[PDB]
Parts: structure tokens; C-alpha cells; sequence
């Protein structure tokens, strides 16, 4: 077992029986013109932590654990985007319509890519997701039963959006979950340090933080 | 049709096809001694929203307005606990075990019913689950479809754990959400404050917020 120091008390893993899950590291979310700019944002924020979530990724191949890589995104026929997400928000461009990389959340499109320095390689998984959270009408449950998974180290964006909705359901379905608090970001400042710390309130309430240096130390 | 001023704008629906979800109202975490306490919480936050839960429930029943409770809780043999949840935090009374009213988030004991001042009556929609989440390992989305609701108002405990994790899983199965602000709480008042915020954020982004007030408003 490796046991790394974490919030709110220490953390213990086995690579065999562990899978690292990154969130949404699109083009979508990470750069100018997708659906983060989109619904009003400043997508600034997010690229500074590339090098660190594929510092994680290098850290998760070595070790020879299993890597999930989660994607945001829509049918091209949008059969599986809910009215009411199509329409939140009165957007300007909304999901599927034309922006400069393309229709804004769907699947196949270049604005919709998981970035190249963090992109899956053969044998990793790849799930697409119509919502925030990573387990809604995913196969990921299934996939990681099958493969004897319990424990989960999670990093992507954003913080309080996808991360804390894949994290609150993974914690529901009973896994151990470690999130890596600089390999996640958020559009608001406001929102990504409270994320962690309520994540981790109350003795680990839906699980456990740290960064990466301390695992890199465990590893 | 029923316009409500809410933020970030207003929300409109239907009450044959809403539902008010009350979420965990329960002895277990807003009486000392139950699990809310065992986790290591100052509980008493939490009782100051009573009446205005009370309020919100008999605005519903006025409405004909199908009601839904939920009640975090697990099987007596706790074949539905995951270790996980048993051993974490390693508290000195943790699921299962007996404190001043008896076997801590367990269905059937008394720690574990919803209040009384907030019971449910017939024809309510009463959901036993083993997680945070009101959809997760229940029939919850299934009862819904069957009754064509598209629009559930939402209130509970707590603000930050149930409450956010049961409106952003109905938001990804694409209910349209209205939280009652002043019938939620947390033992965090900054964890109550921000994540009512978050819930509404870049326009509305898992759904929509407003106290009672407003809610009362649109059916006055
Ligand atoms: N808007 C935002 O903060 N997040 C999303 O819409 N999805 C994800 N991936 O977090
Ligand atoms: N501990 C805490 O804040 N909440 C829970 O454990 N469950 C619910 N219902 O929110």
C-alpha cells in the first residue's frame, strides 16, 4: 500500500486497484470561443494547470495504473442534450451552434478535443458524457467494477462543476477518492479553494485532497 | 403557468408537472446525537429553517403539488452501507452504531425519521437513500418520468452535501430546479452562502435560487 499525506488524514492506494480520472481538459472549456466562453467566462484561468495534469498523467502511466479521460459532449443530432441545458442561460451561441472551433459541445468537432499534451494514448478509457457528472449515462460504474477498481485519484476542470459532481457521485458509489487540488481549476476564484475545502469537510465527507508534489513523494 | 422571480432570472412552471423535493429533514441531522453530531458538527444551524420548510410543504399541498422526502438511511444489516462510508472519518460512533436515539442512519430507528413538524401524509413520495445523492441507487427519476414531472423546487438539508448533490445530478438528467434558499442549511453558514451561488452562476448553470417570499408571491 502507499500511503500519502493528504486532507483531511493520510491517504492509502494500491496503483493495481486504482484509477486516475481527468475531467474534461477540452478545448471547450480551456480555450477562447467554445462553450466556457460561451456561457460568459473568462477561460483564462484553466490552462495554467496543463503542465501540472500532465505531470499527473506521466505519474499515472508509470505507475501502470488505469486512466479514465472523461469529455463533455453531444451527439451531432443532439439526441441525448436535454432541452433545458440547450436553452439555460438565453446564450447567444449555445450548444451545437457555430463557434470558431466548431459546433460548441458536440462530439467529433475540434473545439470539443481533450487538449494534445493531455490527450488518451491505447488503453486508457475514453467516456463522453452528456452531463456535469462523469457516472450519468456513462458505462464508467460497470468499467471500473470490472476491472476491481476502489480507489480514485481525480483531477480537471471545473473545480465546482464537473470535478465536485464526478467526485460526489464516485464518493456515493464507494470509492476512495484523492483529489489533486493543482491539478484542478475553476472560472472563479471564488469557487476553487471552498470546493476543496468542502469536499474534505467533516472528517473527508466525500474525500480526501492534496497536491501533486505529495503524491509524486508517495510514487 | 406560475412566474417566479428568482436569480439569475425568472423561473416559470407548471404545478401539475413540478414537484417539491424535501431533502433529508431527518432526526439524525438536526438533533444533537445523531450522525450530523457523530461526524463531529454543531447541529443547531439547521433548526432555524424549520418553519419555513413547514411553509413550503403546505404551500405544495395547497398547489396539489406532488411532494417528495428523502431520507438518507441505510438497511438494518447495512448491506447497503459501502465500507467506505462506514470507516471514514473514523468517528468514535459511526453507522450502525447506537447513540441517544438509536442505531445512527439506520431505517427504522428513531434518529432516523424525518421530523415530525415535517412528516409526510398520503399520496407523498418518501425515498430511502444510501447516499448524498436523492437519484443515486433509488427510483426517484423513474416515479418522475411515470408522472411527467419536468420541474422540481427544492429544499433540505444540507445545503452543501444532499441538497447540491441532488439538484446537480436533476440537472443533469434535465429537470429544471428552483432551490428555496431560506429552506436549505448548512452546519457551514459560508459552505450554505457559496454554494447557493455556485448552484446559479454563468446564467443559471445547474438552476435557479429565490427565498419563500417570491415562491408565495407567484401563487398569491
Ligand atoms: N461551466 C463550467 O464551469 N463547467 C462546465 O460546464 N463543465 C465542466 N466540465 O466543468
Ligand atoms: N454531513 C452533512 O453535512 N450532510 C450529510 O451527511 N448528509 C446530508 N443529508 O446532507
Amino acid at each position: 500500500m502507499i500511503r500519502i499525506d493528504a486532507t483531511p488524514y493520510p491517504y492509502q492506494f494500491h496503483p493495481r486497484s486504482t484509477a486516475l480520472v481527468v475531467i474534461d481538459m477540452q478545448r471547450d472549456f480551456i480555450e477562447e470561443g467554445g462553450f466556457g466562453s460561451a456561457l460568459g467566462n473568462d477561460v483564462r484561468p484553466l490552462a495554467a494547470i496543463v503542465p501540472t495534469v500532465a505531470a499527473l498523467l506521466q505519474l499515472a502511466r508509470e505507475a501502470g495504473m488505469l486512466v479514465v479521460h472523461t469529455r463533455e459532449s453531444h451527439l451531432p443530432d443532439l439526441s441525448d442534450c436535454p432541452r433545458s441545458k440547450r436553452l439555460r442561460g438565453n446564450p447567444t451561441l449555445g450548444i451545437g451552434d457555430v463557434g470558431p472551433m466548431g459546433r460548441i459541445l458536440v462530439q467529433g468537432e475540434p473545439g470539443n478535443q481533450i487538449l494534445p499534451q493531455l490527450a488518451p494514448v491505447e488503453g486508457e478509457l475514453v467516456i463522453d458524457k452528456p452531463g456535469k457528472g462523469a457516472f450519468y449515462a456513462t458505462d464508467l460504474h460497470a468499467q471500473l467494477q470490472e476491472r476491481r477498481i476502489t480507489h480514485l485519484l481525480v483531477a480537471g476542470v471545473t473545480t465546482e462543476v464537473s470535478v465536485q459532481t464526478s467526485m460526489r457521485e464516485a464518493n456515493d458509489r464507494g470509492y476512495e477518492c484523492l483529489v489533486i487540488e493543482d491539478a484542478c481549476a475553476s472560472y472563479f476564484p471564488d469557487f476553487h479553494r471552498i470546493t476543496l475545502e468542502m469536499l474534505t469537510a467533516q472528517g473527508g465527507i466525500v474525500g480526501w485532497r492534496t497536491p501533486l508534489a505529495q503524491l509524486q513523494a508517495g510514487v
